């Protein structure tokens, strides 16, 4: 049983990508200390990510620089995990036909997305929802 639709973006896990949030034009970054936030500096060595498919529609977002896994905790907070756990899986879905959205699999029913606010700060799960511009990402080439 699904809580969401199954419109998926075509395969793009071959090479490393940059998760660009159109909302404020920031790049998703996972700092060495496990901190996650946004930055417009495309030359930043920590915005380069590598997605991997676990199950059709399920992905892992990993830092090529530090090797950390993007993850969302029970309070809806994003962080960088040293090991893959059930909080690192995201349902990568197509939104508005051409954007990408990443839903916490663990909290899929509550509709918790990966989102960046216009000031580049990470948005909290419960504060995200369909229809926002913070949940709309685009995988750009490194």
């Amino acid at each position: 049983h699904h809580h969401h639709h199954f419109n998926l973006p075509p395969g793009n896990y071959k090479k490393p990508k940059l998760l660009y949030c159109s909302n404020g034009g920031h790049f998703l970054r996972i700092l060495p200390d496990g901190t996650v936030d946004g930055t417009r500096d495309r030359s930043d060595q920590h915005i380069q990510l590598q997605l991997s498919a676990e199950s059709v529609g399920e992905v892992y977002i990993k830092s090529t620089e530090t090797g950390q896994y993007l993850a969302m905790d029970t309070d809806g907070l994003l962080y960088g995990s040293q090991t893959p756990n059930e909080e690192c899986l995201f349902l990568e879905r197509l939104e508005e036909n051409h954007y990408n959205t990443y839903i916490s699999k663990k909290h899929a029913e509550k509709n918790w997305f990966v989102g960046l606010k216009k000031n580049g700060s990470v948005k909290r799960g419960p504060r995200t929802h369909y229809g926002q511009k913070a949940i709309l990402f685009l995988c750009l080439p490194v």
